[PDB]
Order: C-alpha cells, then sequence, then structure tokens
C-alpha cells in the first residue's frame, strides 16, 4: 500500500462527472470541480483541467494524470504549510499518508484546523489523537472513511485498508 493505492480506495473512479458527499460536481479520483450548482460551470472547468472539449467525461487516463497533479500539490501544499509541515516531519512513513489523505479531502486549512490532534500527533500521543479527530464534522459525515484514517494515525499500519 501507498497513498495512490489508499486513496483511489477512499475516492472511487468516476468518469463523468458527479456530485460528490458535499453536493459539489467532481471527476475521477475525487477531483473537485468547482462549489457552484450550475452543471455548465462544472464542464467549463473540467475542459479548462483536461485540454479539450470533453462533454462531462474523461479517460481513464485523464483522470489518473488530475489525481497525479492532486496529490502532488496535497503533499506540496503540507510542506509549504507551517502549521502542517512539522508534523507531518515527525511522522513515519504510513502515518504521513493518513495526513495527505486529509489534505487531499479537506484541504489545508480544513486539516490545519485539527490544532489539538495535530499536536497530539506530533507529541506520539496516537489514542488521544484519535480521540479528539472523531469529535468532528469530518468524522460525523463521512464516518467509514474518518475511521479508516484514525486508525491508520493510530496504528500506523494499513490494516484498515486491508
Ligand atoms: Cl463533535
Ligand atoms: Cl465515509
Ligand atoms: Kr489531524
Ligand atoms: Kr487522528
Amino acid at each position: 500500500m501507498n497513498i495512490f493505492e489508499m486513496l483511489r480506495i477512499d475516492e472511487g473512479l468516476r468518469l463523468k462527472i458527479y456530485k460528490d458527499t458535499e453536493g459539489y460536481y467532481t471527476i475521477g479520483i475525487g477531483h473537485l470541480l468547482t462549489k457552484s450548482p450550475s452543471l455548465n460551470a462544472a464542464k467549463s472547468e473540467l475542459d479548462k483541467a483536461i485540454g479539450r472539449n470533453c462533454n462531462g467525461v474523461i479517460t481513464k487516463d485523464e483522470a489518473e494524470k488530475l489525481f497525479n497533479q492532486d496529490v502532488d500539490a496535497a503533499v506540496r501544499g503540507i510542506l509549504r504549510n507551517a502549521k502542517l509541515k512539522p508534523v507531518y516531519d515527525s511522522l513515519d512513513a504510513v502515518r504521513r499518508c493518513a495526513l495527505i489523505n486529509m489534505v487531499f479531502q479537506m484541504g489545508e486549512t480544513g486539516v490545519a484546523g485539527f490544532t489539538n490532534s495535530l499536536r497530539m500527533l506530533q507529541q506520539k500521543r496516537w489514542d488521544e489523537a484519535a480521540v479528539n479527530a472523531a469529535k468532528s464534522r469530518w468524522y460525523n459525515q463521512t464516518p467509514n472513511r474518518a475511521k479508516r484514517v484514525i486508525t491508520t494515525f493510530r496504528t500506523g499500519t494499513w490494516d484498515a485498508y486491508k
């Protein structure tokens, strides 16, 4: 297991525009297109991202392409974020993947708001961080995913994904 496989599991793969868990237009592997409720808007943004007139449909390769870009940007965002970077650097390999997953999902801003959990992760207080992070909207809205991520932070293993 790796970051790609882990996120391909939590996000799925869809070749046509779809609405995510929050009702926003997305495509591929969790590639958010827009928060606007206009499908035309979504289609515009998709053609812009792909570079061709997609007409709301892409290929698997194109989807994997977006995903590579998105993972990369997520890591890069972490590294540039003053509150995130030090946590990330203190972690082991598996746990870093759990942090990339949350950032991918909710944006660095959203993740940088889990102040308390981040601190506990930094101190290597696994159970405590896991209990604190579950007290969140994130966990109450996407509980199966949130649990897999939290178990990962908690144990440092891929058991939740096996
Ligand atoms: Cl809560
Ligand atoms: Cl879920
Ligand atoms: Kr966190
Ligand atoms: Kr956590």
